[PDB]
């Protein structure tokens, strides 16, 4: 039999070399009994009795990696109390490092009568539930060199495991879409090219797919609906899921790790896959729904904080401990080198409201695991309250989502004003100075997943989600996109020409701008999705990434060139706010004409113009040893003007600048050379065209 | 001046090699200065100019340890808003790993003029004042084999460093008092002799002798006015106190570890050593006062939820922070196995009333390092709601004040408690079962520093605190104690020996009754402190321990052989809580003196001070280490808290020896005894006690 007491720490399945040791938290369950499935759906049953803190434990001695286990929770079912414990159901273990097999859709995994939704299903779940498994933790880093590339230095490159690697004519036919291809060489070697010094994972924890999609021809594709916090997806392996799914992790970060790439994935706290109530009761639900799950004043129904079914008790000990263990397993046993938090908002709701001094933001700033690698946070929610963009706390770096719709809004030609995306150009003051933070603070961005991907946001007003099953009612509504004179394809040469160097203005500003660089996977060759700008669900040709084989190729090397200057030049990547007000000015702000800009110029309403100075010898900035930063001075010309501009460069004749980038051009200008102006010498830029010199 | 930016994490003086990063925090700073001392005094000032997070920082090559430093912190004095930033006082460091020196007290530590307490005094603290060190963190723990003994084997001793040696005839005169004298073998001899797993440390946090000690011929000895959270105290120390300090606590901790001798330690994190205003600005009032101390509804004044000056903010992330990266650091750098929190209501203070859902406690439950050691609290305020014994979260333990009270009741006559005395051998039933914690939550004690020793416990009726310079006006003012005839020392025998017995009867009270026990350090020889019941400040002859040279070396020999009948047998120290009765095994029956099971009626019947326990050796439902059964001899205890001599009835056929006898004063728990039939009447002495032991 062998069934020892064990410990209560650390929850989950943890192999003791001899046997694995079980705990698992419900402190609304009367008994706990822990399941052992085999090969044939056989359930040895042993009940967990040691129970410590509400955590209830016990050591098996011969359990041992691969072995498909879950729990079964005997407890009160009584929705008008907010408990829906259920023996019946085979719950999977939050805690589980690996989960094996899908969900198999049917009446038994939902834990109530599909007519009846107070009452009590008792339908059998194991043969259609996933299963956790046990896993080995070993594993060899040789020499895992964390490349701690620092704030002032990272590019972010956002992208999905799947799509980025599916359709690659270089990785044999298994690794295409898993973690291994991920790893492969010649897309190191891209990602190398590309100038990415940090990889984006899009979720990678185990998801599920949603009912209302598998009813509806479709699948669960991003991946922000999960039930496993320390599980990668099963489904990106090719290795197996017995546990062999973290292999492939670990392995292909230490791969990744090699070539000084970093890795930072995208968690989704805030909610689960189980929903609200009407659906299914999988993981948490039966374990302990009041202290796991956020319940309305009416203990039946669920607070919504994220529009999507259910939402965490942020509160309760063992739910922030919960996500404190799955931050850090991630840290220091997959070695991920920071993490994007999804909707970061309803982690900080404590009782009702938005408290940058909530208990979450208390764990996180102060353990030394996770207040080290990078944090970053999209800082809205669909609750009241929900746009906090500049309130997280110092430690933070946030989504520009106001750099993402300020630009956009530039480009597109909309009176926004030039004060308006100047701010956002010197790295976002007025969201970040005063709390204390630096321009690093603001990720910025022209595109991401959601909205209109590079292509689409150049080549369509309006969203097209109507392959997506929901009457076009997804997605943002108004993309502050212009299709460019005729929206969908067209083979209108200058509307052509006009999209294809609208995408060179979107990663131009965003590079020449201040904070972390962020680049949606596909835009480097023009990825479109056919006007689907919320693709949650389109697992298909839609969202994968086609690769190139000569205008794809010509924007290719355009954008490349383009995060050199970046990184070659210091002036673009610096870790103070500009002052220049008084005594040397390290910005200085002209008009086309040759003058700088004043207070009524600089807001006038109908402006799109502007000359930027970035005077490289006033960067008051230490190096990693005290060394003083230097970088030639750059001489940035926007023009948002419909209409052919005539910009005057304003030094003097004693100096010459020399043009390294500028939009118009159909070859691609920062790939390649230019003229280099004289000094007061008038050159003419062309409509929605962009323009940098160079000079030291 | 080779100052490198260095890094923000983590907080304090870490030795990177090639020299040390400091890195303090303060948000109300404008500009923050790094002072180096020397030998001669003399500063060498240089800026932490980087601010990150509101985290200023730098990296000295170069700076080796047992460097004297200290920040300086320019910014608002104005007490109307609660800032008290003064650029004249040299702040400690809050992350100091050592600090050298004392408190020399004049009116530059004081960061006001005398007169005024709200004017400003720009009075340089440099040699009046404490001095945080490098430390150069390296220490050869070979073999540190933390004993982690478990639950219920423990027993709790609680020593302070410098009586428990000071006065040892067997230690050089350079080790008396000292925390290697602490590790002498003469004295972990002693704690193997007496058989205690865990040595709880009365303060070694460093701490300052009060000024308003200072000036009465006194002198802080218990050590509850803390200000360095990082450093051993230097008073404490025979090899010096430029960082050598804390190798004394290291390889003190090194040798009690070797002997399979646990630590735990007394943490002081509710109030600091700076008190309320009126007081001097040392660390915490001159980096960032109104983050640090809770203030007023008047930000000059300091809200003291404990009485000892000021409280702590358990709300502002940055004190939580340096409790947890302090707790973290006396286990994962100095190998402690536990801490005792003091007044620990006041650390779930968040913001007035005590949270159990408070981010410390939700801070502590989460963190693998903290959430793993022993966890115990003292669970008391002399705040509103303060008195919270059973209501911390299930992962604590407590003083069970509620024991001491009720024991030190029970022997001194009260015609009350035998049905609650009867719960406090069972565990405290009411305090703890319901709480979802075992009987072991509760840390029985009849005398701890606090209060009287077990010897004036028996020879006092009121305290005797005149030498304490506040007219016998502190402390407790009634302890429930009892003279035994005459309040003093006398000669009658039959007084000397009815306390010499009493002494007896607590003691074996509290290793047969349930739960985790703990022995005030010298209750072994009979210390006495002159009937001084709050000896805080007495650094004298009063609470120093008197080492043994006949009746002293009696009640030793009891103790040990009493600590042992609780290790022997498992039903002293049972794991879960008794049920009784099968309704439909017993594990326990109360007996009347006459002989017959009691009633309902005749529990709660007022005069009575009679008691008959049953104790089943062969029902403990409890697994073992290895799901094995735990057997034991089943026990008979006989209580007579009666004024007289009372007949006890064993309940026929069988067989029974006796083990326990209070009465005879030879000591009998070390000495054989009869066997008593099992009808037969047996004569019990008033105020005694006896334990039967016929196998199972
Ligand atoms: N010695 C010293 N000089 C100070 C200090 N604070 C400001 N200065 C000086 O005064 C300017 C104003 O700084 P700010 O208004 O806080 O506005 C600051 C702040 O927004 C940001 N910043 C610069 N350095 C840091 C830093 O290390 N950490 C953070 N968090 N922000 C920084 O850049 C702005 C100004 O950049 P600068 O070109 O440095 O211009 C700074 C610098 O000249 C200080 O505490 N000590
Ligand atoms: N920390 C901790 N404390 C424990 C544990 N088990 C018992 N205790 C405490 O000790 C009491 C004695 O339990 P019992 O003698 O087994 O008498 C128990 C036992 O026979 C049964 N029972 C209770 N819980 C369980 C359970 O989870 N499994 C099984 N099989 N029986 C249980 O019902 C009785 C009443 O249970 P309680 O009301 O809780 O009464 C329990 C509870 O107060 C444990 O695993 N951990
Ligand atoms: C999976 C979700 O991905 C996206 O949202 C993420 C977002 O990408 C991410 O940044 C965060 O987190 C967000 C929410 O988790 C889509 O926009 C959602 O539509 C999608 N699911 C919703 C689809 C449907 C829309 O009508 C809605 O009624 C249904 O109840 C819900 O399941
Ligand atoms: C230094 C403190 O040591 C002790 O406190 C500990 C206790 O040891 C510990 O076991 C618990 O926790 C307690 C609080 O930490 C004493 O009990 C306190 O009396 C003492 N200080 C106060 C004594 C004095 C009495 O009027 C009062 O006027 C003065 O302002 C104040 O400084």
């Amino acid at each position: 039999m062998q069934v020892w007491p064990g410990q209560a720490y650390p929850l989950g399945a943890t192999y003791d070399g001899a046997g694995t040791n079980f705990a698992v938290f419900s402190e609304a369950a009367h008994r706990i009994e822990l399941c052992l499935l085999h090969d044939d759906g056989s359930e040895t049953a042993v009940e967990l009795r040691e129970t410590d803190a509400f955590v209830r434990h016990a050591y098996l001695p011969g359990v041992m990696p691969g072995q498909r286990y879950g729990f079964r929770v005997h407890g009160p079912y009584a929705p008008e109390r907010g408990l829906r414990c259920n023996a019946a159901k085979l719950l999977l273990d939050p805690y589980a490092r690996a989960v094996s097999g899908r969900v198999r859709w049917g009446e038994a995994v939902y834990g109530y009568p599909f007519g009846r939704p107070d009452a009590r299903n008792d339908l059998d779940s194991a043969p259609d539930t996933m299963t956790s498994v046990v896993v080995n933790p070993y594993f060899d880093w040789g020499d895992d060199r964390r490349p701690r590339t620092e704030y002032h230095h990272t590019v972010i490159y956002e992208a999905h495991v799947k799509g980025l690697t599916m359709l690659h004519p270089d990785l044999p036919e298994e690794l295409r879409g898993t973690y291994a291809g991920l790893a492969h060489p010649s897309v190191i070697g891209h990602l190398r090219e590309l100038g990415v010094t940090a990889l984006e994972l899009m979720p990678v924890h185990q998801f599920v797919n949603d009912h209302r999609l598998v009813d509806a021809g479709l699948s669960n594709y991003w991946g922000y609906n999960t039930i496993g916090f320390f599980a990668p997806h099963n489904a990106y392996a090719s290795w197996g899921d017995r546990g062999q799914q973290v292999l492939e992790f670990k392995s292909a970060v230490r791969a990744l790790h090699q070539a000084g790439i970093e890795v930072i994935l995208d968690v989704v706290y805030n909610h689960t896959a189980e929903g609200n109530h009407l659906g299914p009761t999988l993981s948490m639900r039966g374990l302990d729904n009041p202290s796991y799950y956020r319940l309305a004043d009416d203990p039946r129904y669920y607070m919504d904080t994220t529009g999507t079914g259910n939402s965490l008790l942020m509160r309760s000990p063992h739910v922030l401990q919960l996500i404190m263990d799955s931050l850090r397993y991630w840290v220091t046993e997959m070695h991920v080198d920071g993490f994007r938090f999804d909707l970061a908002a309803t982690l900080a709701r404590q009782f009702h409201e938005v408290d940058r001094l909530s208990s979450f933001f208390d764990l996180v700033q102060q353990d030394p695991v996770v207040s080290q690698v990078k944090l970053i946070a999209e800082p809205w929610d669909v609750g009241e309250g929900g746009y906090q963009v500049g309130n997280f706390p110092p430690l933070w770096t946030e989504w520009n989502g106001k750099y993402r719709d300020c630009v956009r809004d530039l480009w597109r030609g909309e009176p926004r004003t030039l004060a308006e995306f100047a701010s956002r150009l010197t790295g976002s003051s007025d969201l970040y100075q005063d709390d204390g933070r630096r321009p690093l603070a603001s990720v910025n961005f022209v595109t991401c997943h959601d909205g209109f991907t590079l292509r689409d946001l150049v080549s369509y007003n309006e969203k097209r989600n109507e392959a997506n099953g929901e009457g076009n009612r997804d997605g943002e509504n108004y993309n502050r996109s212009w299709n460019c004179g005729e929206e969908g394809e067209t083979e209108d040469v200058g509307i052509t020409e006009l999209r294809a160097r609208q995408m060179r203005n979107f990663l131009a500003t965003l590079m020449l701008s201040q904070g972390v660089p962020m680049l949606s996977h596909g835009d480097e060759f023009g990825r479109t999705q056919g006007g689907n700008n919320n693709a949650y669900c389109q697992d298909n040709e839609v969202s994968w990434v086609r690769w190139p084989k000569e205008a794809e190729a010509t924007l290719l090397r355009f954008t490349r060139s383009m995060v050199r200057l970046r990184r070659e030049h210091p002036v673009f990547r610096r870790r103070r706010f500009f002052h220049g007000r008084p005594v040397l000015t390290d910005i200085a702000w002209f008009t086309p004409e040759g003058e700088e800009m004043t207070s009524r110029d600089w807001q006038a309403a109908h402006a799109q113009a502007l000359t930027v100075f970035l005077n490289g010898n006033a960067i008051s900035e230490p190096g990693t040893q005290g060394e003083r930063i230097a970088d030639d001075s750059f001489l940035l010309m926007f023009n948002a003007s419909a209409k052919e501009l005539e910009f005057v460069v304003p030094d003097s004749h004693g100096r010459y600048w020399r043009m390294v980038v500028d939009t118009s051009d159909p070859e691609g200008m920062p790939p390649q050379q230019g003229p280099e102006l004289a000094g007061g010498e008038r050159v003419t830029l062309a409509p929605l065209s962009l323009t940098v010199l160079r000079r030291p």
